[PDB]
């Protein structure tokens, strides 16, 4: 077992993929830096999810794992599974497979607006979510929300912005606070997996 | 085991998931009807590749399989799988993980004919492709690329347009012939995970 705080990484893209990683406690992104020095989301690991999934068929990672919360991760040695152990493997991989298919389909579901409501609304459902007096709201940067939305900064900014502005969101302390979850829902149109 | 035409189906959203498949001849894209009508391709299965996943995790197939090639399948019964054969299927489905997150990335990597050019590049190491004397081939349609290429038709086919003027492809009996790989290289600068 250990623990990784934000933002460190639990591996890198080229690395020798000596070891498969299940997530216990946090939230870990697997990530592409782009040719034109753009970061890429390219699915979200959840407590319970195996990743370093090179280790079962590679030499090395082809991405790199990067936590978004405080992370506690176990290692794992691929070659010393048993039955019950490959058996939940299986399974897991394939309710990734689901999700990181829906996460596609959500990239290209939708105006920019629509994308971000629906991408706050599944943080909503992750450890990166909270609630207090002002409201549900969850931890992530206008970066973060850009790469998992096919846009940049800049744009989700402007949205964000259009957001606070008629009431469905509020910010605060590195948070968003959504405030009219129906409203959200309505934008979002469909909502996305996030089991 | 079952053979499927091209165009047929293997099974469809919202059916019974009874069954784990494992593709043993052809090729099978996994695809999403959007709200707005279009197909997307959410990936694309590969001789040896299992899919119709959410058969070890759910109770319902939550996309579309449809055969691109004439298809041999074999369907297998989750609960009644060995070591042996569980090992297989982790490894195997970590091989496509990583496949489909680099299909992702594609898919937000350079403009349309960059794009194009790739898909094209990748088709070229799948069942899809064969070789005569006008040179290697590979038999896909306009709506196909635009499906994988985050596009619309028309926009497709003025990229082919351009291609064809360009000499780097040929068209003929729903074939694209790749004319000049070096060129096509170039253009789709990074190669899609063919494997």
């Amino acid at each position: 077992m250990k623990r990784f705080a934000r933002k460190e990484t639990i591996y890198l893209r080229g690395e020798e993929a000596r070891t498969l990683y299940r997530l216990e406690e946090g939230l870990v992104r697997v990530v592409e830096l782009l040719p034109d020095g753009r970061l890429i989301t390219l699915r979200h690991v959840l407590p319970g999810d195996y990743f370093g999934e090179e280790a079962l068929e590679g030499k090395a990672y082809r991405y790199t794992a990067e936590a978004m919360t405080e992370a506690v991760v176990q290692g794992l040695e691929p070659r010393a599974m048993d039955h019950e152990a490959l058996h939940r493997v299986a399974r897991n991989l394939a309710r990734q497979m689901r999700r990181v298919q829906a996460y596609e389909a959500h990239l290209q579901t939708g105006e920019l607006r629509a994308r971000i409501a629906r991408y706050l609304l599944f943080l909503a459902d992750t450890p990166l979510s909270a609630r207090d007096r002002q409201g549900i709201y969850v931890t992530v940067s206008h970066e973060e929300i850009a790469d998992a939305t096919a846009s940049i900064r800049e744009s989700v900014s402007k949205v964000l912005a259009d957001l606070r502005r008629e009431g469905l969101i509020a910010t605060a302390y590195r948070r968003v606070y959504l405030l009219d979850l129906a409203a959200l829902e309505r934008e979002a149109g469909s909502a996305l997996e996030a089991a």
